[PDB]
């Protein structure tokens, strides 16, 4: 990853914005799950037996730009690389889910049609999490869905042409709170060093 530049090892939640960049770091607080800052748009991950976990930068507000990320993806286990965000007022979480590992987080719901862009085509998903975590404290909120069925690492996401597809498949979206390039897992191992440009 950033090597010697990586900052302080940050090992339970927090929030702030580091070198222009919004950052996220949310732990459950299960196995070891070790976050860094870097250099610009860069992060870094390395996890151990997780619980449940999503960690990135990007955004706060997002405002559905085009994004740019690179850098590599190393889960052993249940993993997913993803532009992730909130909308408030309606709450929402939403996933745009570039590589998944083990696991199909859209597993438990009807697909509801499919966005083609960046190169790949998405199949677009809706489900509903009760008395969840999120960004507001225990709730229950919309979840929504788009899966690029040809995983990757790096590349575009033109997020407003996923956000035009929910919207068309009559998924409600709020005003938007963070939007980040994240690495989430769950009962996992692995590391990642992903750098938002
Ligand atoms: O302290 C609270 C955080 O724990 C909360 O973090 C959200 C919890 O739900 C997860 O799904 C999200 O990824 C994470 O941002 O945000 C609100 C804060 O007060
Ligand atoms: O409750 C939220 C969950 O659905 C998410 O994906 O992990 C972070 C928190
Ligand atoms: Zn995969
Ligand atoms: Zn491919």
């Amino acid at each position: 990853g950033a090597g010697a530049g990586a900052g302080m090892e940050i090992t339970s939640s927090e929030t702030g914005t580091n070198n222009g960049y919004y950052y996220s770091f949310w732990t459950d607080g299960g196995g070891q799950v070790t976050y860094t800052n870097g250099p610009a748009g860069q992060y870094s991950v390395e996890w151990s037996n997780s619980g449940n976990f999503v960690a990135g930068k990007g955004w706060n507000p997002g405002s559905s730009q085009t994004i740019t990320y690179s850098g590599e993806w190393n889960p052993n286990g249940n993993s997913y690389l993803s532009v992730y965000g909130w909308t408030q007022n309606p709450l929402v979480e939403y996933y745009i889910v570039e590589s998944f590992s083990t696991y199909d987080p859209s597993t438990g719901a009807q697909e509801l049609g499919t966005v083609e862009t960046d190169d790949g085509t998405y199949k677009i998903y809706q489900t509903t999490r009760e008395n969840a975590p999120s960004i507001e404290g225990t709730a229950t909120f919309n979840q929504y869905w788009s899966v690029r069925t040809d995983h990757r690492v790096g590349g575009t996401v033109t997020t407003q042409n996923h956000f035009d597809a929910w919207k068309n498949a009559g998924l409600e979206m709020g005003t938007h709170n963070y939007m980040i390039v994240a690495t989430a897992g769950y009962q996992s191992s692995g590391s990642a060093s992903i750098t938002v440009q």
